């Protein structure tokens, strides 16, 4: 049996780098700029949420897989979260709106804790579409 | 063949030494390679506090026990493999070091390079505790 | 004036969020500015993995009890306080971070720029213990 | 009372970047390339050693002042070493060769441990000296 197709694909398939917000100044607003941690929507539907660490061995921090579920949202199923243990073996539903700049922003919300403690919290995230530049650079770090 | 567990993300090594003429100790980079369920292979390389930038994609068969094949679209960190085949060697430890070897004869303008190429590449995996002061 | 603590090494910090609109919570970077005793200041950036830099460099000398002059010799970072000296207007907290503010009215083509700068430093220090992991 | 001036003075004053030997493959030499922690000798006398940590707070690893002994050599008095505590309270001889370009090999003895164990090992160290470049990168994330 198929899981529901009734949604119009979007282009949610990529490799994903969070983003934060900086402000060289306290108490004004930042801009965006790329962090440390990226999610692979593969295009046969898997999960993956990776994070780097600066001279030492990248970690996993999610995975699962992931399915559309309209036309901006779609599900991960998570078998393990160690981010937000309370996600796993757990669906969470991802609301979405994806940019023709290649910026993404993802909400979800959680009700509980692992404890089971109240949350009722909506999470904001901000993603960017990695890509191939024109030019390799000269000095790259590999 | 005996497929091996090929699908994966794996990240970059290099070996480093506080002095010189010796063998170094191996340690992670900046790069990775995700090799997807479907056959897909995208590499990839951090810059800390900048974009990240892919530098070749394609597609990936396992041929033998210790080989396979990248198939590769478009690479900008070596361009003449554009549209052609490259058939890496590869020894998986249990350890979740994978060690890679390749050969190429000519660059794209022609010239004989005639190179042998190494790589290290370590399995990325789920610890079991996420780090308290982890920076995402 | 009261003698203020300036000398030592200070390292850049910026002001990071999750999301749009609030205010970010505060976050060391890789630039670093190293007040020496002798009356010498000197700006640095590390860029991960490559030769750190050298952006701007000259003398200071504290002037009252919340400011302080920088006769910059080069700066390439700010190129109008080349031969000119800065004044910033300082607070040092009891937690170890300065916070500067300074003017600058014209840029080196003399366009009209009128812009305050605000950094935020933070002295650094040597801690109880070498952690086990470091990279040095 | 003056210390001793009976050295030809050598080029120590500045800041210095530590750096290792990077090889992509298990079994040969690397070459020289650039690490985290530096070595600033002042112009008066003062040594300060401190690491960065990516994304964290930087870290003074050892302090004390310094004096040239001979032509190629030098010595720190070192107050605090949380690298090497067997250091503290103590002088250490440092040989050293300043290259003209900018390298500085460094190398010291060191007998015992903080414990009382034997020891009796030269420690070598390759540094390099931070300059000023032409143009100020574009992108530089400070």
């Amino acid at each position: 049996g198929q899981e529901s197709a009734e949604f119009r694909p979007a282009e949610l398939a990529g490799i994903w780098q969070l983003c934060h917000y900086v402000s060289e100044i306290p108490d004004v607003p930042g801009i965006l700029k790329p962090s440390n941690t990226f999610k692979v929507l593969s295009d046969d539907g898997r999960i993956v949420n990776f994070t780097m660490i600066p001279g030492k061995d990248a970690i996993i921090t999610g995975y699962g897989t992931y399915q559309q579920l309209t036309d901006n949202s779609y599900k991960e199923s998570i078998e393990k979260n160690i981010h937000l243990p309370m996600l796993d073996h757990k669906d969470n539903i991802l609301e979405f709106e994806i940019g023709d700049d290649g910026v993404m922003y993802l909400k979800y919300f959680i009700a509980k804790d692992l404890n089971g403690n109240e949350l009722n919290t909506w999470f904001h995230e901000t993603w960017k579409r990695v890509g191939m530049p024109a030019k390799f650079p000269e000095d790259l770090v590999r």
